[PDB]
């Protein structure tokens, strides 16, 4: 289950995530491409605590919504064609075999002329 998003051709595009319930307390999530992270959420775009983000591969990545209000979109500045594709959203939940994955197709394109 995924949401598709198509956009010609940059200057930043956002990809929809968002996990209502979210607690400051129990919850945080990261981004990756192509796959999701795996439980822990090392090595991705981007990834939050219960109130922000904590790190992010590059600056290119940015999360503009309120975090602990399970607003947790990803932000890309200056997209170019290699930043098309899938994406995935983990939110972490507390326990095991649960965290919910949330996936966006980015399709970014330029004008055909
Ligand atoms: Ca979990």
């Amino acid at each position: 289950s995924e949401t598709v998003v198509t956009e010609v051709l940059g200057h930043r595009v956002t990809l929809p995530c968002l996990y209502s319930s979210w607690s400051h307390n129990s919850n945080s999530m990261c981004w990756g491409k192509d796959q999701c992270p795996y439980s822990g959420c090392k090595e991705a775009l981007i990834r939050t605590d219960g109130m922000r983000v904590t790190s992010r591969k590059s600056a290119k990545y940015r999360l503009q919504g309120t975090i602990p209000r399970g607003d947790v979109s990803l932000t890309i500045l200056n997209p170019s064609e290699s930043d098309s594709g899938v994406y995935c959203c983990r939110i972490e939940v507390p326990g095991w075999f649960n965290d919910v994955k949330i996936n966006v197709r980015l399709n970014l394109q330029r004008a055909l002329v």
